[PDB]
């Protein structure tokens, strides 16, 4: 069934909302949202999660820091995976 | 880093490998899988669960049918975790 899938939907929901509701309207992650989330991955893993920090800026900063859409964070769990070289591309 | 956000998205896309061959993990979705999922959703043709094949089957098998790729996968995440508007936001 569809459970598990929905179990995973429910988790980045989970996630996600926690980061827009502080107001990242029609579904969006906000300088905010932003400022936050990288001071909370700039911890106790300084080097993968840093170059998480600059492949999520960059990624995430089409220009549009200010206020990112819900579409491009999914885009960015695509480019995370993305990262298995050949596969599904680079 | 490990982290809930880590275990999200470690979940989604590890269960999303394993459904995209449930036969054998292949890392794009086959025909076969969707066959499966559009069956389990269906049941007996629950309406609600039509729509969302109909859904389904646009946003996710555009054109690529037979095998269906991550990419298409990860905009369907999207398609799908925007209905849950309210939740998506908070």
């Amino acid at each position: 069934m569809a459970s598990p899938l929905d179990q995973a939907i429910g988790l980045l929901i989970g996630i996600f909302h926690k980061y827009s509701g502080k107001e990242g309207d029609k579904h969006t992650l906000s300088k905010k949202e932003l400022k936050e989330l990288i001071q909370k991955e700039l911890t106790i893993g300084s080097k993968l999660q840093d170059a998480e920090i600059v492949k999520l800026m960059d990624d995430l900063d089409r220009n549009k820091d200010q206020e990112v859409n819900f579409q491009e964070y999914i885009t960015f769990l695509g480019a995370l995976a993305m990262i298995y070289n050949e596969a599904l591309k680079g």
